[PDB]
């Protein structure tokens, strides 16, 4: 496509982005880097790959070690000159400006007239859950994509055949132990994880919101307390940001909402008055204990095992499914494989960096969900979401 | 800036790169970065910068290792499919297509049915120049922005003292010696740098082209081979592609031109018997043994260096200069603070993760020039282009 038509389709996406259509953010941001990638010529594209983001990165990650983001966010309008916020991180000036005036032309702060100012993306990185994210993603996710291509010449360019202890993240960080097993001997990473877990794909339409998955109608119509007093279990729910958005959006809820996760996790949950989840630990890889409730949830669980562990996910499900009752809802990344897109891509090779995993396709996850004894019901999706939402039932 | 206001500048932007406005394809892709910064949430921010992208750089610098953009190119409109594309560059087919496709999302090369084609992008990367462009920044510049956070923490968060041993590349590639002795010591990657020394600017307008500096006017007319049969000096200018694109430009020649770099440069320049120039050894830290030359041009040489050493470079040329006759043309960028441009940025990270050196602002250079014996003439810049063309003379 020439720059010419990229323009075109770009204006049109704005029109649809000023009449509030769905996915229309997301596909104006498309086009635009579609429009950088036609118009770029290859010593740009070098620039901007290997000098504007490691660079970009790297200072990203120093922010979070002086608490750049916080006082810019605490400056509101007044903004900070180079001399202010030198003294408040503990900077060289110089090295302070420098570095500044690079998350300036890479639009991630603001300067006018020698002052610098937050931006609405640099005081939303001031939160606790960005700033442990961005140390997460520069110490443990950059050294395994740093090691791809040494890992995959020096593997014969194959696929980890183990997952677990064959990928490209034990030769980065030069152990033989899985990533799971690394984050429980590394602190803080394991808790830098958890908080991650809140911000990867936060602002992002969730599935149980507005014409994404009809919640009302498949699970709140025909709930049966004589069933179970179980409304849904998020099996593998992180610290509960999930499931709290779910019971703020559908209160009153009509039965229970159960956490499911590790014991390290469940038991980093702040304290919480207001909590309308009950936190429990539970183990993905044993039976499911919470019997007959009315939905079980997964969101971003199977897709980082193998097919056979991934079948005994699903599986350990179905012991505790009420036949004509429970519902199962898998919010994952469904690939299609013609169409490809950096949502699904990313994920992709963020699976491969750190679980030797990978995204996989609407046949993948029916034969897998057909080999646990579950079949798909309806696939949901939502413009600019890269989740699906599969609701499988017992086969 | 709305969104709104953007998508206008956006559409201005489009007009005048319609309208061939010299710096309007740089503008326009400027905007659509913009673009894509106000409208994209924290999450899309983290995911883009810290998956994305380095996931991105890797697969380009497993490219080089697989031949993959060659096979592509050679393809041409019939492309190739991954199962053609994995047996020529002895990958898993899995592992390929899952790399490829993200390849394709980040629009390096296109997808149609199955089938991958290669672009201008990925046609213009499997050049030689480029491959050694890959490489080096993968395997050496990479590792001393991920240095940034620890190097900075550990130092103080002072600008390198020394600059030359005691910067974030000593730290992140593990040894005392300067980046210049390092490459010495380390094959391939030397021999990479002169290859990339062609390609980090390449495609872009050069100080002689139309409409940037007078070369006819300034140095062609009032050329007087009485004075020297020398029209001009490249001082520091790698394997020749500067000098020779003058040549091009600008013949029939009235006067010779003289390279001057390192003996292991010199000795590494091919074969050609239109060469237009004389190339020879020079250090450019002695004095200058071509007399009263017509010219002396420096591209990007004292920007990496210190102020004691970037005014030895630039003294150096003093004893050589003829009086209302010799021009010395510094091609560097030169640092508005007030507007900061990715450009300049990129470049002046790029010197402190090599050389602990930075790039330099207009009263910066006036003082390195003055107490070099040197007094600025006039200035020269054209849109888009990183670096201006200063024209000194003697004091
Ligand atoms: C599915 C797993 C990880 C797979 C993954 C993701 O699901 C998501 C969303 C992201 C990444 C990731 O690796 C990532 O890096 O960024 C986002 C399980 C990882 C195991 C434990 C933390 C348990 C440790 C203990 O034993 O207690
Ligand atoms: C000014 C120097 C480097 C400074 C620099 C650049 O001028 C440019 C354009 C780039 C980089 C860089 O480091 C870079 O990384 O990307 C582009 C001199 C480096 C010394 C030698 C190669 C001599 C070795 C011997 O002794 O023979
Ligand atoms: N064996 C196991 N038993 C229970 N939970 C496990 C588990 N192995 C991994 N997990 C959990 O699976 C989650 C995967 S990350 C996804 C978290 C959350 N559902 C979200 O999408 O935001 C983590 O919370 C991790 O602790
Ligand atoms: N002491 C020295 N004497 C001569 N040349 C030197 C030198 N130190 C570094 N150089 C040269 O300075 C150049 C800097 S990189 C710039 C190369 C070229 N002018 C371009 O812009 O494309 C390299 O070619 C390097 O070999």
């Amino acid at each position: 496509a020439s720059p010419a038509s990229i323009i075109q389709e770009l204006a049109s996406a704005a029109k649809q982005y000023e009449n509030n259509e769905s996915g229309a953010r997301e596909a104006l941001i498309a086009q635009s880097r579609a429009l950088i990638a036609s118009l770029e010529v290859p010593s740009e594209f070098i620039q901007h790959t290997f000098w504007s983001q490691p660079a970009l990165s790297a200072i990203v990650r120093l922010a979070t070690d002086v608490n750049l983001f916080q006082y810019l966010k605490d400056a509101q309008e007044e903004g900070l000159n180079a001399e202010a916020l030198a003294s408040k991180t503990g900077m060289d000036v110089s090295l302070f400006a420098r570095l500044a005036r690079h998350l300036v032309a890479m639009n991630v702060i603001t300067s006018r007239n020698g002052v610098f100012y937050g931006t609405a993306l640099s005081n939303g990185l001031a939160a606790e859950n960005y700033q442990q994210s961005i140390r997460f993603c520069h110490d443990v996710s950059r050294p395994s994509f740093g090691a791809f291509p040494s890992f995959f010449k020096g593997n014969g360019y194959k696929t980890p055949a183990l997952g677990t202890t064959d990928g490209p993240f034990q030769s980065a960080h030069k152990v033989d132990i899985s990533f799971p097993q690394w984050l429980v001997g590394n602190p803080p990473y394991l808790q830098y994880f958890n908080s991650y877990m809140s911000a990867y794909r936060a602002g992002k339409p969730n599935w149980c919101d507005n014409g994404f998955y009809p919640v009302a109608d498949r699970l709140l119509n025909g709930f049966d307390a004589s069933v179970s007093d179980v409304l849904l279990v998020d099996v593998g729910g992180g610290r509960g940001h999930d499931i709290a958005t779910f019971g703020s959006q559908f209160s009153p809820l009509p039965g229970r909402l159960v956490l499911q996760d590790r014991e390290q996790v469940i038991n980093s949950i702040p304290a919480d008055e207001s909590r309308q989840f009950e936190a429990t630990t539970h183990d993905i890889f044993t039976t499911q204990p919470v019997k007959h409730a009315r939905a079980y949830y997964m969101h971003s669980v199977p897709h980082g095992f193998g097919d056979e562990d991934a079948v005994k996910i699903m599986a350990n499900l179905v012991p505790a499914l009420a036949k004509g009752y429970s519902r199962v809802l898998l919010n994952e990344i469904v690939v299609d494989e013609e169409r490809p897109v950096m949502s699904a891509t990313n994920m992709d090779l963020i699976m491969l960096a750190h679980m030797g995993a990978k995204e996989r396709t609407e046949a993948d996850w029916r034969s897998i969900l057909t080999r646990a004894g579950l079949k798909v019901v309806n696939i949901y999706s939502y413009p600019g979401v890269a989740e699906s939402l599969i609701e499988a039932e017992l086969a």
